[PDB]
Order: C-alpha cells, then structure tokens, then sequence
C-alpha cells in the first residue's frame, strides 16, 4: 500500500530529502492536546501538601528557584508586558522538556534490562517533554531572544539535565513531585497574565497565532493571544496532577504498576 | 471527558485499582501497519559505506555479530527453535537503546537552540519502542535465565554510554551502525523463516502473545512465523531510515526534514 516492502527493500531515501514539503503538522507527534477553550477557562490555581521530607524539600527548592530566578529575571521590576513575559516563558521552556525526556528514557531503561511491562509511564513523560519542546516552537516565533539569553539557556540546560539525570535516578518520587510544583506555578505565571488581558493592564500584539501552535492545539483562524495562553495553561495543569499522581505512586510504592492516564483516552 | 474538572484534581492516585491492565496501552497508537503477503518479500540489502566512518560502524558491527554468535554458542548445535528465541531477548534488548539515545540528544537540542526538528524526534523515538515491543513479544515465549538475566544489566551500562558518547561526537557512525545492525538482524528473521520452511524447525510456540495481536494487528490464528515475518520487516524498516539517516547527516542535512514523515503518508 502506501509503505512496503518495495520501499524497504531500498539502500537509502537520501534522493528525496529535497523533495519532501515542511509540513508544520509534522514538527510533533500524533498526539496532540485538544482542549474546548471555554472549559480550561476555568481550570484553577491548586495546591498539594508537601507529605514528608521529599515533598517539602522539592517544595521548599522549587519556590527558592523562583525567587532566584524572579529577581535575577528582574521580572521583579516594572510592568506585566508582551516582552518579559514571552521572554521569561520561553526560558522556562528550555527546562521545561527535559524531564519528561530523562524519565520516560529511564523507565525504556529498566523495562528493556529487566524484560518488565512498562505498563505505559514512558509515553506519557515522552509526551510532556514534547508538549513543552512544543510550547517552546511556539514562543520561540513570537520573539527570538538575545545572544546574552541564547547562552544562558545552553549553560542551563547543561546543569538541569544533571540533577534530573541524577535525581531522577535517585528518587523518582522526589522529582515528579518536583515538577509537580513546577507546574502549580506555570498555571500562576500563566494564569495571572490571563487575568493582564482580561484587566487590561498588559494589551498583546502577537494576536495572530504561530502556525505551529495553530494546528497543534487545533486554533482557530483567528484565535488570539490569550486563548494560546489558555491552552498553554491548560497543557501545564495537565502535567501538574500527573506528576504529582506518578509522585503519590512512588509514595505508597506503585511505580511498577498500570499508569492511569492511558485509561483516561475515551475509557 | 477531560476537562477542567480533571484538571483541577490534585491526584488521581486514588483511581489505580479500578484501571484495566490493556495490554493495547503498553505503546504508542502509533503501531507498524504491515500487509503480511506484501511484506513477505523483504529481501536482504547491503549498503555500500563511503566514509572510514562508515568502514568503522560496519567493523564494529561484524565485530559484535562474531563475538555474540561465539560466545552464544548459537552457530553449532543442532539449531534450536528456543535458542533463536532467546538470542533475540538478549539482541533486542541493545536495540532499544540507541533510537531513545538517538531521539534523546536530538530533542535536547530543539530546546538549547529553541529550533525546530521537523519529524526526527518522534520517529527515532518510536523505534526505540517499536524494539521494546519486540522485547515484551520475546519474554512470553521464553522467561530468561539468572545467566541471562544478569548479561543484560552488565551489558546496559557498557553499552548506554558507549552509545551516548558515540552520539554526541559522531551521529553518523550511530546511525550507520544502527543501520549495519539492522541489516544483520534482517539476515536473521529470514534465515529463521528459511529454517521454518524447510521443516528444520517445528514452532512448538504457536500462541502468538497478546501484546504482539493488539500491536501489531493480527487475527488470533498468525502462526509463529507470521510474527517473524511483521518483526523482520520493521527490523528493515529501520534499515533503511538508519541508513537515511547516517547518509543525511553526511550530505549536512542533519536539519533537512525527516523524510520518512511522508513516506507514512501517500504522495508527496
Ligand atoms: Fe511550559
Ligand atoms: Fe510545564
Ligand atoms: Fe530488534
Ligand atoms: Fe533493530
Ligand atoms: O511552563
Ligand atoms: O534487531
């Protein structure tokens, strides 16, 4: 039919690679968010008791972090504007798909040395890491950065993909609960600029949106600012409950057990 | 429905006992769609290298394929059909290692240098997959022993990191190895099919797991041969992307779109 054994058969396709379109469709998988704007209007800033040492030491981290990087960003000082928010998102972004990536590929891990069903976690980290690389192509179409930025990036992510690769080796619960908080906090960021557009107190440009995110998030033709936002937000609360429910599973050991959200696709 | 409402949870811990074990969810929906009478005819290519890189890859991979055959006393011996099983618990379990390294480094760079990819990521990925599920398709026909069992953890470390540091100097000598491989592989599944034929091995295994049904798309009555045969051809499957691969990356076009994005779909 459409791919054989015709085609197997062949040495190499080198010959067609100036030959095949860009399609903006294929910058990601099949597996696309697919929110109802007017629903994930309302998802809603949460929070989750820290229950034990770990909790709270991922809590605690996480929120000395953003205070670090708050004043450093100097977001800190003047207004909620188009410029320091794109800009301050998508550095987040960078970081933002790496931890999906160091767990579903840990996970690929055991599963291939210990011959176990790894009963569908990979996936869905492996989709989180792309959900954000994806946020990223997004944002990184609104407003490229600077080369002061372009390099901070690239050192930040040399010394994340350290502590993920080492903390996630070393408790996997610690760092889903890690991210846990993270996103808690993307729904604020991102929440408290939904609210700058509806008080009028930021005014967007960029209204059009990216074509990439337009059929990702299957937008409409004239979808504006905000409504990526929302789905930007929605994307995030997603991840928020997820990984603080693979967390909780660590918690009460069930790390090796059937992952819920697969049941969650029309069950 | 997954709305807001699911969103606004804070943990859906509590839900696990209730969940089905679908044996459907264990990969992607993204699953080889083979036409079992067309694939039959994948024949066994052998890609002229260029580079010494290219000589390299294919060395390490004659290499290897002696050292495992040897030291698996798999040549002699009157050919057993629970020998062919058990060489490919160990094999594929390498296999699923250097796609995920593959489409590991690459994702990272698509968020270092805030730039597209345009289809490589996913498509490496689902290799890495699609190797598992042979994995998990093996380990029903044959549980391994602590001998084995042990190789494989051993062999994971020297492994992992040999491919890793082999990724970040030289992406083509992985995927031109990768491609080699697979072009071993291949010469292996139809070799055990030949084998199956000519009667020379009886497939005592004839209940085709589930997992291999629901994911490969099989009536419950595909003979054991019937798995080789869908296996092989993704084995060839990645043979020939591989080696796209190693070839695009040599041509510079290490960025061009992947190619093999299309080549799902119909024309160009
Ligand atoms: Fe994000
Ligand atoms: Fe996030
Ligand atoms: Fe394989
Ligand atoms: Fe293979
Ligand atoms: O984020
Ligand atoms: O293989």
């Amino acid at each position: 039919p459409v791919w054989g054994h015709t085609q197997l058969n062949r040495l190499s396709f080198l010959e067609t690679v100036p030959v095949v379109p860009l399609r903006v469709s294929d910058e990601s998988s099949e597996d696309r968010p697919t929110w109802s704007l007017p629903d994930i209007e309302n998802v809603a800033i949460t929070h989750k008791k820290p229950n034990g040492l770990v909790d709270t030491l991922a809590y605690r981290s996480v929120r000395t972090c953003r205070w670090l990087f708050d004043t450093f960003s100097l977001y800190r000082f003047g207004s909620i504007t188009e410029s320091k928010v794109i800009s301050r998102c998508l550095f987040l972004e960078t970081v933002a798909g790496v931890p999906g990536m160091v767990g579903g590929m840990l996970r690929h891990l055991s599963s291939l040395r210990y011959m176990t069903r790894d009963k569908g976690w990979i996936n869905t980290l492996l989709v989180e890491a792309e959900n954000e690389r994806m946020h990223l192509m997004t944002f990184i179409e609104l407003r490229q950065p600077g080369l002061p930025l372009r390099v901070s990036i690239i050192i930040t992510q040399a010394i994340m993909y350290l502590f993920l690769l080492v903390a996630y080796v070393i408790s996997p619960r610690f760092v889903h609960r890690f991210v846990g908080y993270l996103e808690e906090e993307a729904v604020i960021t991102y929440t408290g600029v939904m609210r700058a557009i509806d008080e009028g107190r930021l005014r967007p440009t960029k209204n059009d949106v990216p074509e990439v995110a337009r059929v990702y998030w299957n937008l409409s033709k004239n979808a504006t600012f905000r409504d990526l936002i929302n789905v930007i937000r929605a994307d995030e609360a997603e991840h928020r409950v997820v990984n603080h429910t693979f967390a909780d599973m660590h918690e009460k050991r069930l790390q090796n057990s059937v992952n819920p959200f697969v049941v969650l696709k029309k069950n």
